[PDB]
């Protein structure tokens, strides 16, 4: 009777803590519960779609609080699997983890909201999505790659920033009188920031020949300097994962 | 007489199944037939260009049904080339392939449409374009590269998503009263999604100083996090094809 | 007297044919002459800026025809440097080159225009910019890298195309009645093509909740599939030039 | 007494000249002083936000002139650390550096402005941001990578430029009569430049079927050719920093 006990204890510990394969099926369905509750709470703030949305948001919040309740409780129970945490003192030593106090605070708080209501419920679902990491693996991966490429990212930002100020000043000089778009300097800076990221809202565009002649040169230079750091970090991620594949095929 | 028989049988089998060189000339012209029929069927749904379009769409549909008819029939006939499929039982064993039932269902269905008509014909040309793979080589290439980079794509989406929600909430707080663009939260989320992908329709843009000060920081961070996964998969494809070139120059 | 003769002959042959270093100074100034004549001819087609533009365009066309005249004539004269072309028969054997007939046809044609006038002159300056290669080095570099990555570019285009048709059909179904933007299918296809390339003109945008819910998912998938082939060819160019640097540092 | 003297002299020399770690904390706070003075001077040019902005801009300019004063003076004093510059003649030999005359000219000039006033102060803060390099490390890194990839950047610009002229001419031919957007050739060139960089202001868009049919093909080709050089330089930066990591892990 203890055999199937400990066998399922390590099975649930490996599905609830670091998973490998079809355990991501369970982590995807819990992410779909918190994502569907987030979208439905967005549909609840509109005045005309409020009745249908909250009519389903009540049962979906009860379902999410139950599913998170049993997943927390059997994370504590399946923490008795591992060779370090075992026993009453070991399980309560797992209660000493600050992430477990965070998760139990959120869970009792969702009971308290279900005992500006929907805005607090929306804050609690956002914090459950931040809770989904439990290890900062996304933050640590981004921090390692950003720190590895710090000289090129600073170079891309610094040269793009100086091109932004030069382009905005030259266009403002060209189009101060003949255009109500470019009334002050700050309007030229907002035009340059929206153009050089290739957003292009269209509320401000140069309408003289001087502004179009100057912006034609500076757009070709500047949008490259602003599209750089996505390319630098993109190839940094791909090179890092390629060498990890080779350093896995050895060991 | 059997020599030229089997010689042309393997020639047509290698042009109709996996081709190498100038056989892609034939596969490009059949793709141009289905693409020209798709564009002309789009021109047929407009009320003022309907007579010219359907006047040519009749003969182009008869041509496409004939060309696909002979290509199907001599795929069955040239399946007698290969050392496994040969004979009446072997050719009908090639009829047992589920892709061949799919192709023969589409072909008889285009006869049935030529015996909401143009919308069904348009569905049949779309399914012929999906039929153009016959092996899922595009889906299998994308699936291998996406699965290889799953940790970075999840990191890019997760951090870009949290930046989207923070930027949309801060801009909404800044511009709830002084702007009819940002009336509810869902309008701030639609503004953030359209800006951070650098679409920039222009229907919603921040018009205060608070919204422009907050969106200036978050646009520089967020558009990088949304342009990441195209860079990650782009360098993943290029690194994969470079190592396949080196592992072809050995063997 | 023959020594300085042949020394300057090889010097001018190496500045006019394949240059290395500060000879690109001369090729940049001739490109600036043809670029300044192109921009000034664009300023000549506007009715209010026509007098100033053509007043300078006359002398700039005479200058460009003289500079190209002496560069052609001393390309023929400095073709007597190389060990193959030498003598009257050798120089006229260089006249047999089809690129030299192209260049001499353009040069006599610019005399003929200077003996719908400005539009023909604008065509002649465009063809001089195509003449600037003389070897197709840009076309051959692009053709080698595109042919090396043909399977991924076809995969990116094919999957982006199917996502475009699915997104445009779902948005059209959502917004046929409640929006004059999406009146026919072809308007939904034009909206999808302009959004998924992240242009975002703003003339068509979805205004219901159905269209915004469907376009929110498909924009995140589709703009990645359309930004792929610039990333694939960008990393293809960078990987190719890195290996050429290593295969130069050996030999 | 000389021991702590020289120990702190090399400590301050290594925090003020080439820093490594937590010395970038000090260089980040001085960059935040000049960035906050730049943003506040932008808020000062608007007529309605002028009183609050200049009320804080006075004390922030006095603070920046004091902090830069002591940092200059103890850069001269801590230049006595290094084994070459030491003594009265050595410190004044460091005054002979042209960057030190630049920095002392800016500092006395900010005293002179504090003895079109705010525009000159804004020019002086911009030149302090250019002064932040002191070595051109950003310009030298960009120049090395741009020079390494000069053949591909010229290929990307040349082929994108020819696609721009062909697309603009074909769209202009299609939409000269039926559209007030495309009145002259120069309006077609401005439409093509804004579309092919995927800005998409929306002031000019093709409204016929001819212009939309031609722009549909040329947008898919052209936006790739314009997004190329950001991808080429992005992967150039990532490949360069990867090989420098490997050539640091050896030595």
């Amino acid at each position: 009777r203890n055999a199937f006990y400990r066998k399922l204890q390590n099975f649930l510990y490996n599905v609830l803590e670091r998973p490998r394969g079809w355990a991501f099926i369970y982590h995807a369905y819990v992410f779909l519960l918190v994502f569907s509750c987030l979208v439905l709470s967005v549909f609840s703030t509109i005045k005309e779609y409020e009745k249908s949305s909250e009519g389903a948001l009540y049962i979906l919040e009860i379902v999410t609080i139950v599913v998170f309740g049993v997943e927390y409780f059997v994370r504590i129970w399946a923490a008795g699997c591992c060779c370090r945490y075992r026993g009453w003192r070991g399980r309560l030593k797992f209660a000493r983890k600050p992430f477990c106090v965070i998760d139990i605070m959120v869970l009792i708080a969702s009971i308290a909201v279900l005992a500006s209501a929907l805005r607090s419920l929306r804050f609690l679902q956002i914090l459950r999505m931040i809770r989904m990491d439990r290890r900062g693996g996304t933050w640590k991966l981004l921090g390692s790659v950003v720190y590895a490429h710090s000289k090129e990212l600073v170079t891309a930002w610094y040269i793009g920033f100086l091109c932004l100020i030069l382009a905005s000043f030259l266009v403002y000089l060209a189009e101060k009188g003949e255009n109500d778009h470019f009334d002050t300097y700050a309007d030229a800076l907002w035009w340059g920031l929206i153009t050089l990221t290739t957003i292009g809202y269209g509320d401000k565009y140069p309408q003289t020949w001087n502004g179009r002649l100057l912006a034609a040169t500076f757009t070709l230079i500047g949008v490259s300097f602003f599209a750089l750091p996505a390319g630098i970090l993109g190839s940094g991620f791909a090179l890092k994962v390629q060498e990890q594949h080779r350093q896995k095929h050895f060991e």
